[PDB]
């Protein structure tokens, strides 16, 4: 009935894939309790840095990557939900289901990659374990993983970015290819398509 339906959360941003220095790691900076609190009023006044995010759902974790001043997930992901933020949710700027897309404006704090425009095609893919995986690309929106491994492993990793040698955004992490379990190759987003999307 009308009276008791209720509304979905807000995307929580929960942590971050630290990229500053020769190291990457991940960062925690909620818990689980504190992010369902924040999904549900959609309030965030946690400081935000870097460029990409790790973000939760109440029943989902995954990534968002900030390109050119827009944080970008999946929408198998984020579905149409609002971000949570210091002022209250921000509604989505973009929805694309049919390239698996969406985009809030990046928040303060956060850092943008700049959308590659070298042409090369060997990739690294950035997972929420900081793990950085070569890939070599094989089409507009492919690419081979050097060293193929479990699904397991790429799991929560959609909306982490494909960067090219230096450290340009080349697109967005949306599905795994698998073989019995094993990933040999990974589709995603290509950076092209959000520019058009702009
Ligand atoms: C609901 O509206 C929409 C609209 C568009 C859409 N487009 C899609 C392409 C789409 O795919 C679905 C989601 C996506 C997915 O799991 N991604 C992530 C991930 O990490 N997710 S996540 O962070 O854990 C989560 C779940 C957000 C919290 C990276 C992969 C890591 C490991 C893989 C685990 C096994 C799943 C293998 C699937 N392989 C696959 O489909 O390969 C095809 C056949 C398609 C392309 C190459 C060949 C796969 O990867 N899948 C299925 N769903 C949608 C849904
Ligand atoms: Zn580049």
């Amino acid at each position: 009935h009308m009276a008791s339906m209720k509304k979905k959360g807000s995307v929580v941003i929960v942590g971050r894939i630290n990229l500053s220095g020769d190291t990457a790691y991940a960062q925690q900076t909620r818990g689980e309790e504190g992010c369902q609190e924040t999904s549900q009023t959609g309030r965030d006044k946690n400081q935000v840095e870097g460029e990409v995010q790790i973000v939760s759902t109440a029943t989902q974790t995954f990534l968002a990557t900030s390109i050119n001043g827009v944080l970008w997930t999946v929408y198998h992901g984020a579905g149409t939900r609002t971000i949570a933020s210091p002022k209250g949710p921000v509604t989505q700027m973009y929805t694309n289901v049919d390239k698996d897309l969406v985009g809030w404006q990046a928040p303060q704090g956060s850092r943008s990659l700049t959308p590659c425009t070298c042409g090369s095609s060997d990739l690294y893919l950035v997972t929420r374990h900081a793990d950085v995986i070569p890939v070599r690309r094989r089409g507009d929106s492919r690419g081979s993983l050097l060293s193929p491994r479990p699904i397991s492993y790429l799991k929560g990793s959609s909306g982490g970015p494909l960067l090219c040698p230096a450290g340009h955004a080349v697109g967005i992490f949306r599905a795994a290819v698998s073989t019995r379990g094993v990933a040999k190759a990974v589709a995603f987003i290509p950076v092209e398509s959000l520019e058009t999307t702009m």
